């Protein structure tokens, strides 16, 4: 690192001025993308559980086995983020554990 | 404002968990730090010289004079006497 990315930072930025640093340092871009992402993976029925912490969606092609007006039972796929795939499993959702669309 | 209905589910896990920011803005830091800017712990901004400028009070724990303040809230370059602190300024960034 210190000198190396001193290096890095150097021969990324080196060329660009002030504005575009602060807009980095402020993580302008990034939080936004994160947030699109967010709007779309809920537009494709993706839900993000509060608990669970995880992005899940129902297994296309089943419906849930037991439903009610406060929860559910079924088969739904997570997304695995350390191992960058998608899991099925059998679980208990209960709505009032989702994020709420959006923006 | 765009749209990503287009692209592959993968896509949009990188753009939410994998965007890489975090990183972006660390070297954001350090190319400031070594541009000359300073980050006030407790002001919470980013801090420079006005160029021109000689401090007006200097000790050996201080100083008082004009610096450039980045104003993040309106997003501009703003001029601003200010009693300086040493001990508030964070050190050359570095690796968490």
């Amino acid at each position: 690192q210190g000198p190396h990315m001193d290096k890095l930072a150097a021969i990324k930025l080196g060329r660009y001025g002030e504005d575009l640093l602060f807009y980095l340092y402020y993580m302008n871009g990034g939080d936004v993308l994160q947030l699109l992402a967010a709007v779309e993976l809920f537009n494709r029925d993706w839900r993000y559980h509060k608990e669970e912490r995880v992005w899940i969606t129902r297994a296309p092609g089943m419906e849930p086995t037991m439903k009610t007006n406060t929860y559910e039972r079924g088969t739904y796929y997570f997304f695995d983020c350390l191992n960058w795939r998608k899991v099925a499993k059998e679980f208990h959702l209960e709505y009032d554990k989702l994020e709420e669309r959006p923006h």
